[PDB]
């Protein structure tokens, strides 16, 4: 295909993600294939990554992505960080693409939890926050430009595995200590011991606003047996809240696709339907935490009243796949299976690959999926977009 | 834990609830979750359920209880009568348990204002009323046994999330249109309308001694409107007076534990400690009304003149949680953490559950609290009591 527009590609991980520099090294897109960003610059696709809180709120991650991208102070809201509890003010950033203060667009390649984020991202640029606009004139504060509406700059949003109505993984039982083992096993993949205490910082959870941080002579194991005790995880502004089906459907009530911009959905499933009910099994090769500690329980729990039925049970290990294709729950954004052209304002639904939630950013082998095609063919249908 | 006392179980309310056969049968006492009675019944602990007048004073709670338990009219007392401007009689009932006249007990499990008019009935039932004793002397009137003293039926009182020491809710500029838009809340949870004038009574009142009951044609908004600027919302002879912190400590200064009964108490909490001044927000989950309507206040009122300082931040949407482990404020009763034994005449604080005030009953959902094994195992621990 042609090209048709020169926006660079900005990756945006989910509720575990980290910087280029931090866990030595260990890519989280691209993981033990290699480094995603690097194939895409190699190849003519200029490609950056952010590094946002995991464990934050979208709105948080947003605040976060808008400083990362045009530079300057996060800041959070005042009106919102009032209603929490934390700080209105947090890490000051150079900029990677200061330039979209003047023009220019980006596309966001997001993955996981990160494509509630790059929506959420894209509904403040254009329109802002009526809340915070009220409050800062009520208050007599400074008011961000994000909140200002009047700065859409993205050009495009694919969302890769994203629990965009929510997982229902969220509902387990035991979900606070096998979320926390979950950031172990990924720890772990990373080659990184939760037991040791690690004087430089590997892995940061980006907690300034809520005053947190893993403490010199810490191990990650008792770092997180605080965070579990801790608002970011306690609670409502948090990606524990967002992820769930009920925080997800009240991002959806607000969160709409913009007419402005190209929405692109990829789906992953993992797992086969058993013969005597309908549930659903993980497959040989899923990594093993999800196949041992998730995949059973997503691919068996329903809630009849909720409609969690049958069409929930088929999983990627950490996301219900039905989840994945666009916002429904709560949403009136509209999805299309794509039919060889990509639409402006509505959900294209490129497929559902038989890939797991870690495997598709290469976090967790699998030989049989050629993860470098699959980031280089959607870099040449991002480049193809008429803006 | 071996049984060694046969008395049932009494299951009484706060500042909301109703009989079995109201609200078309949604039980106050285990809400959308199930019948906390037919639960510890089907498990062989023999239960009842007591409905007084939900606003009204704690000494005309303890009135209504007394009656409905051993059977008869319900007696304020002439003195009470005629110094707060209502009726001497209430509604005449057939008696729950007559045996607690020839030395039956009971067990009273009591949520929210329950514990202080379960502790008010034991201090009648052991004390009477000086008052009322001297009046119907000097008018040559009739006494109710209640107010003589020298009774005795009550074997253990367990309080559930009570304001021991009052709540710091009634503090709240527009406490009283907030108070009715919680009835309001809490009746759309038992999916009634508060707009529609129902031609069964659905919510009875029992408001018999000041004469008022919704009419025919009158929606519950109505009502609401009128009980606002009645005497039942306006004298201090009602539950509004009784639930502040001066009411509370008050009521402290002539209601102490006996001697001769167990006194249990639950404490709740559903807050986060903010990263900005301490204050407290209410947690992700917390029954919706009080997260937006109560626990912001609550989280963050100080009157450090009146003692209420960071101890009373933290909350369980309702009521401050250190008001509930018993009576301190104008109180000389003994409070022990609980320690394997309970003890007689004291207060045995039996610990503190992240449960909110509506959650605690079931007219909130909470799946991570298991709501029958937290009331079966407390019916277990009171037919332990030794007698
Ligand atoms: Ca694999
Ligand atoms: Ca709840
Ligand atoms: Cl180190
Ligand atoms: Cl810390
Ligand atoms: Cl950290
Ligand atoms: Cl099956
Ligand atoms: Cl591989
Ligand atoms: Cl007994
Ligand atoms: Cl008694
Ligand atoms: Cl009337
Ligand atoms: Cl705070
Ligand atoms: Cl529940
Ligand atoms: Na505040
Ligand atoms: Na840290
Ligand atoms: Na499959
Ligand atoms: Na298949
Ligand atoms: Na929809
Ligand atoms: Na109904
Ligand atoms: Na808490
Ligand atoms: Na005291
Ligand atoms: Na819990
Ligand atoms: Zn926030
Ligand atoms: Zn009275």
């Amino acid at each position: 295909s042609l090209r048709a527009n020169d926006a660079p590609i900005v990756l945006l991980h989910g509720f575990t993600g980290w910087g280029r520099e931090e866990m030595f090294g260990f890519k989280y897109w691209g993981g033990v294939r290699g480094d995603i960003e690097q194939w895409l610059n190699d190849n003519g696709y200029r490609t950056y990554t952010l590094a946002v809180g995991p464990l934050s709120s979208n709105w948080d991650r947003a605040c976060e992505a808008y400083a990362q991208l045009v530079g300057g102070t996060v800041d959070y809201g005042a009106a919102h960080a009032a209603k929490h509890g934390h700080a209105r003010f947090g890490r000051t950033y150079p900029g990677l693409l200061p330039e979209l203060k003047r023009g220019g667009r980006i596309h966001i390649i997001a993955h996981s939890q990160g494509g509630q984020t790059a929506r959420m991202l894209v509904s403040l640029l254009e329109n802002g926050s009526q809340e915070e606009r009220e409050y800062a004139k009520a208050h007599n504060v400074s008011l961000s430009p994000l909140f200002e509406g009047g700065h859409h700059f993205v050009l495009s949003v694919t969302t890769i595995a994203t629990p965009h109505d929510g997982t229902t993984l969220v509902n387990m039982v035991d979900f606070t200590d096998r979320f926390f083992d979950l950031q172990k096993a990924v720890l772990e993949a990373a080659a990184v011991a939760s037991n040791v205490p690690y004087t430089s910082e590997v892995y940061d959870f980006k907690l300034d606003q809520w005053g947190l941080r893993r403490q010199p002579g810490e191990s990650f194991d008792h770092y997180f047996e605080r965070l579990k005790r801790s608002p970011v995880w306690t609670s409502t502004d948090t990606a524990r809240y967002d992820l769930s089906v009920s925080g997800a459907e009240k991002l959806n009530q607000w969160v709409q696709a913009s007419p402005n911009t190209y929405y692109l959905s990829f789906s992953t499933e993992r797992t086969y339907r058993g013969a005597l009910t309908g549930n659903h099994y993980p497959e040989l090769g899923m990594n093993a935490f999800s196949a041992v500690v998730c995949a059973p329980f997503l691919g068996s729990y329903r809630n009849p009243t909720l409609g969690i039925d049958d069409r929930w049970l088929e999983n990627d290990g950490i996301v219900n796949t039905v989840s994945m294709n666009g916002p429904k729950r709560g949403s009136s954004d509209r999805i299309v299976p794509y039919d060889g052209t990509l639409k402006k304002g509505v959900w294209n639904d490129m497929g559902t690959y038989n890939v797991d939630h870690l495997e598709i950013i290469g976090v967790d082998p699998n030989p049989s999926f050629d993860i470098r095609a699959f980031y280089l063919r959607l870099a040449e249908q991002l480049a193809s977009l008429r803006p």
